[PDB]
């Protein structure tokens, strides 16, 4: 039946792009905002519904950033104020070093390492409670140093590259205010988030955090997340509204081709795909549209049928995945 | 008494730059968008307060888009079909060529032979026929093509449509302008059945409104701009720094240049320029970025200046331009 209009026995012949940005499908306008935020150093909030590949445009902005300029960040202890630990940032790798000089000869900690990265960090911090997002002091015979207690937040481990937030507005708004503050400043201070606590106590100094900010969430986000956020996003960044399907035409075709071949390279445990069965992976996405003439864009639950599809065709170790190997995995739920 | 952050005499000693983007004052975000929309040739709803610039920012963007590649468009007779007139566009300046070489002649329709920058067509508050295309109504009449007049669409042609208050177009207009943004083509016919075939209009769209007006525009062009373009949402406001007050002191440079019929202004009275801009801007320690009410207060203390035959414009001139209307 299906014309994808390329020709090929299966998807072991189909090229597929080096850099994640090249392989995002069917989102030109996404991709090219990405692009432009990443040279510009912007935050981003992507709307778009579940399944869309919100995470993977956020991993593709972190290729694009500058690899040049990573740093270490340590954690030292404040003579003169115990409990206002004090912070340095040296270039990747010399931050092992000074531990070393100081291990050799009180010895700092070591807070966010980035040595060797090829890189930028992406940090996903969809979740993330206070203490995992903005750092914490863990509470601890003569007891504990408390620079050896500060842990980073993922803002932190974000410096000088991507922290992404799916569902942003489940975020508490207290969350969503301190991470306007961190975008603001570039630096936030790590402090005990349980009140109670020991670590209350300990306030290091302002600890840098200068994450480009992707934001995620369904079309209900815009409307229910902290609207001071929104308003940083759109005064200084970009919104992008992603779409959820595209139409069916041979050129579209052709990139759930190459989707099929990306996600077997991706997997790396199941075989490719016979052109059959490429052809019913279309069929399902043609399904999956909610539309007539037009293909899914929420591509994670389409990637779901292929690696399912995949594992069937290795317990009956075939060599290539086959049409009625698609099948089943659909018929599976 | 203020601090300016930068030490002249009067305003002729301010450098001006060359082009307009540059000369856009405090909108960061919108400025990096145009260059961005301009390159990637992307539409654009900007969305701020009255007397903001986004005008300016639809002209800017203008300069920044290619002229190597615009093009002329000439309408012709349909021997075929007289009220089908045929469409043919050519590099700019041809046109004229093949209407000398024809001297039933071909029309002219949009002429841009000689453009220096794209075109910037302002479509502000413009109705059907003149946004859209036309064509007019012991004699034997005109020939259909030749009564074919060409929409603002047309005329924005490899260059910039701004229309302002786009909200307050119908519905229908906006639906009109969404299919030509969708097909880079439009057919011109009567608007009041003469209808040619589909006539090029490949503008990049500059829209324009306010906060609290934008959501009543018409949801598929709002869509369309949201899943093509960029939305942005312009600043009412700067920080008062310093840094901040000598982008002020540009701006009086800029619009005394732009008047060309006013003079230079003193240190002094630029500084009343800036206390403008603090009591205007609603918060403390802002700046007000309405720059059209206070570029209206720069020109009106020029033209007192000039009733007083002075060289330059001092601080009194602006306090009376600031008192009067």
């Amino acid at each position: 039946s299906l014309e994808l209009g390329i020709e090929f026995t299966t998807t072991e012949e189909i090229e597929v792009p080096e850099k994640l940005i090249d392989q995002v499908i069917g989102q030109e306008h996404a991709v090219e905002v990405i692009k432009t935020a990443a040279n510009q150093k912007r935050h981003v909030l992507l709307i778009g519904e579940p399944g869309t590949g919100k995470s993977m445009l956020g991993q593709a902005m972190a290729e694009l950033l500058p690899t040049e300029t990573l740093e270490d960040i340590l954690v030292f202890p404040n003579p003169e104020d115990e409990n206002m630990p004090r912070i340095k940032t040296v270039p990747a790798c010399q931050g092992r070093r000074i531990v070393e000089k100081y291990r050799e000869k009180l010895v700092p900690k070591l807070l966010v390492d980035n040595c060797g990265r090829t890189k930028a960090p992406f940090i996903d911090a969809t979740g993330a409670h206070a203490g995992a997002l903005l750092g914490d002091v863990r509470h601890d015979g003569l007891g504990t140093p408390a620079h050896e207690r500060v842990e980073p937040g993922m803002i932190h481990r974000a410096h000088k590259g991507v922290l992404f937030i799916d569902e942003i507005a489940t975020l508490s708004l207290k969350m969503q205010q301190s991470l306007l503050t961190a975008m603001q400043e570039k630096k936030f201070p790590i402090t005990g988030q349980s009140e109670m606590s020991s670590g209350a106590m300990v306030r290091t100094e302002p600890v840098p955090c200068d994450f480009v900010l992707v934001a995620a969430g369904n079309l209900d986000t815009v409307d229910k997340m902290h609207p001071a956020l929104r308003s940083r996003i759109r005064g200084y960044g970009y919104e992008v509204y992603m779409r959820t399907t595209m139409p069916d035409t041979i050129e579209n075709r052709r990139k759930l081709v190459q989707f099929v071949a990306q996600e077997v390279k991706r997997d790396g445990k199941i075989p490719h795909f016979t052109k059959e069965a490429v052809e019913e992976i279309v069929r399902e996405a043609q399904k999956r549209a909610g539309r007539k003439g037009h293909l899914t864009l929420r591509l994670r639950d389409l990637g779901g049928i292929v690696r399912a599809a995949g594992d069937i065709a290795v317990k009956k170790g075939k060599k290539y995945v086959e049409r009625e190997d698609v099948i089943e995995a659909v018929k599976m739920a």
